[PDB]
């Protein structure tokens, strides 16, 4: 029943929370809607990861800057994803009796390699230091771009992930298919060439969240969950009370089960997105911000009670002198919540909330009495608490 937030027992260092760009495919962001994506102001979004798309033709590469530039002007960190290699590097092969099925020629991985390279120069180029680069989008589902096996993954990360000069994601699976990337970390070699796991979620269950090989062989090693949208991506969605939630306890569970220091929802500007076609921040976007205003880059979530009540669920994260807890109640029905702090100490708790007819609305401040505060959450919402903790070292 009761919260306990361990301030003692950090887990995870978090990267960021973001959403993707692409402007050929959704139209770029605008100046304005820019900055509600990295700015960290009232009615923004505080996104600290950009994503990108490495387009097969480099002459739309400067497609990318304008946007990417915005993001790295807010603190945010960027990077790339690929999705097809240069047309004349891919080769027709047979996926189960499927004359279509396309794939990098076997031969092309160094050219592969270069282009790569080419891009993450070319970003440089123009003001804009890319974070890390992708070597495939989905590799195990590329009906409609390029197969991978996870042989095939295998050697690039083995031969020539070696070279690209830029942290390497792999291996971006659809679902998290551990097939895909287990060949990596059983390598000790491909595994020197890897810099961050990456993956989606699409249609992951809780129970495939966690990742035991990574966790044995993935030191040194980061986790990002590089794409989802969720729970649907249905036309005009992303206002619906209660499914909104869905959005927040998703976040919750990548942070929790999965230990991801990066959560990269589709994109950003989209009739089912964190921010709607008007501008605007959809009910989704909210629920977004919960995680990505206050939980920033650097920030090392920690243990806390997860699933104190029934659809009460609990995550908490510490940084800058700060405990931000972020607590979600899915019952119809608000229930009192006590938290305890253990191995450190607060003077002050303030907090935001998300329901049905409120957007991080800032609730009422609170102070910490015992080591524990109480704090009710409504029907249907996400709280944010940013605890203060303590000072004497002068800061």
């Amino acid at each position: 029943s009761d919260v306990t937030v361990n301030v003692s027992a950090e887990k995870q260092v978090i990267r960021g929370f973001g959403g993707m760009n692409h402007p050929a495919w959704a139209g770029d962001l605008t100046a304005a809607q820019r900055e509600t994506a990295f700015g960290n102001g009232q009615n923004q979004l505080g996104f600290s990861i950009l994503r990108i798309h490495v387009d097969e033709n480099r002459n739309n590469w400067y497609k990318e800057v304008e946007t990417a530039k915005s993001a790295v002007k807010h603190g945010a960190i960027v990077f790339a994803s690929p999705w097809n290699p240069p047309s004349d590097m891919v080769e027709t092969f047979n996926r189960n009796g499927d004359t279509s099925a396309k794939r990098l020629k076997y031969n092309k991985y160094a050219a592969y390699a270069q282009h790569l390279n080419d891009f993450v120069t070319f970003m440089k180029n123009n003001g804009v230091n890319l974070y890390a680069i992708s070597v495939q989008n989905e590799p195990d589902y590329a009906h409609e771009w390029t197969w991978w096996t996870p042989q095939e993954i295998l050697r690039f990360m083995r031969e020539n992930a070696g070279s690209i000069n830029a942290r390497v994601i792999a291996p971006e699976s659809f679902q998290y298919l551990k097939n895909l990337s287990d060949p990596i970390l059983n390598d000790p070699q491909a595994l020197a060439n890897m810099d961050i796991l990456g993956t989606h979620l699409y249609g992951t269950q809780v129970s495939q969240f966690p990742y035991p090989l990574f966790k044995q062989k993935g030191a040194g090693k980061d986790l990002w969950m590089t794409e989802v949208y969720y729970p649907n991506s249905d036309t005009n969605s992303a206002d619906r009370w209660p499914e909104a939630l869905d959005v927040s306890q998703h976040i919750h569970n990548a942070m929790v089960e999965g230990d991801f220091q990066a959560y990269v929802w589709w994109y950003i500007r989209r009739s089912y997105g964190p921010m709607k076609e008007d501008g605007t921040i959809s009910k989704r976007g909210y629920n977004m911000a919960h995680f990505s205003k206050f939980v920033r880059p650097g920030y090392v979530r920690i243990d806390a009670t997860k699933n104190p009540n029934a659809n009460v669920y609990v995550s908490a994260y510490k940084g800058d002198n700060k405990v931000v807890i972020v607590a979600i109640n899915k019952s119809n029905t608000g229930v009192n919540q006590n938290f305890v702090l253990q191995n450190g100490s607060a003077s002050n708790v303030s907090r935001w909330i998300t329901s049905s007819s409120s957007n991080l609305q800032p609730g009422t401040n609170l102070t910490v009495s015992g080591n524990h505060f109480w704090a009710h959450l409504p029907a249907q919402s996400v709280t944010t608490f940013v605890v203060n903790r303590l000072e004497h070292h002068h800061h």
